[PDB]
């Protein structure tokens, strides 16, 4: 597992169950391209994105389906998702956790990068 | 205005209104004693906490009653206030905004400091 | 100014001083669409990228261009920008604050939103 | 574990590795007794601080000695430390987790409370 979302409910105090989120790498083109997807669990996390094999360096964008999130749990959210874009490259071993925090009206994203 | 403090609701997204803040300041005696307290505008910030002349070196603590500002919302929060600790002037007077943004389960805090 | 955007830097406690700052809107294609940019003043703040009468209704993105920030100041940071992707106007015309908290790995970012 | 800390440094983008916390308990006449304590692990987290039979409902305070943190990295941090203050309740089974996202000037807190 190199690539991992983690997400959690500011408003509930509780991980963010069953969020979608798609992740994209960016083509030589320039437009993105679907990588891979999921839900979180009800943990909050999304494990098994990918492999080491197919997350090769380049530039890929997770979208985390946070509009959706909210409507589900009856609350006006403003954004239509979050977003987030950074180049994965090999200095060494390397996980990548990708963490969220939501609320309705912000969010915060943390990348956390061990090994 | 050395000390100004701003609020914002995460939920509403909007400038937290009506906010009771304390400030304390580290006594002699190891002692956390009353400076100034006041209650966010309609714009959510609070001014005219103290002076120049006031606000001297030392340890002080900003108590942001977060968990009265939820309840009179109809939200029981988790947190009783969120408390901001920091030492001020200790490299000559400075201009402090304290700025913070309010989740019903969470709560971020960051100093501006100026000059 | 029905559209400002505010950016501070959390390593330095100060206004995140000359961050480019892009925005889109969604077009009938599909396609996103050049809208106006600017770059963040002393106090952080972009103000002036566009008027009542040319900020219709519609789906916008405020792409921040945070790695080109810290990269200025010798740091080597996560995430290529921030984007920030929001319905506007669809109850009317509002005003909107998009502000961001940025660190090296790590971002925050919130909507005020006003009248 | 029902009361677990988990602490990310934001700069780094990894855990917070080796932070001290210190967790008290409000006593009936209003002074904070100490009732818990530890060190981060290099996970970020620290568990046990105590036991099911040993947390009754009550106020209780969580410090995080973060400036010693960032000083032992060569960075100028602003605050003393970080501080959550929440009352813990039985309303059912209940696992609390205090996460702190940390930067020089600025920090974030949530509580996950699961179960
Ligand atoms: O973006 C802000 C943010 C995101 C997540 C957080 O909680 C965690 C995030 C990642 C991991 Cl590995 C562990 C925890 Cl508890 C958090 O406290 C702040
Ligand atoms: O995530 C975005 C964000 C934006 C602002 C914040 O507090 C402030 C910090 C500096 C200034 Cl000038 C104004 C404010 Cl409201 C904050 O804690 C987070």
């Amino acid at each position: 597992c190199p690539l991992m979302v983690k997400v959690l409910d500011a408003v509930r105090g509780s991980p963010a169950i069953n969020v979608a989120v798609h992740v994209f790498r960016k083509a030589a083109d320039d437009t993105w391209e679907p990588f891979a997807s999921g839900k979180t669990s009800e943990s909050g996390e999304l494990h098994g994105l990918t492999t080491e094999e197919e997350f090769v360096e380049g530039i890929y964008k997770v979208e985390i389906d946070t509009k959706s999130y909210w409507k589900a749990l009856g609350i006006s959210p403003f954004h239509e998702h979050a977003e987030v874009v950074f180049t994965a490259n090999d200095s060494g071993p390397r996980r990548y956790t990708i963490a969220a925090l939501l609320s309705p009206y912000s969010y915060s994203t943390t990348a956390v990068v061990t090994n």
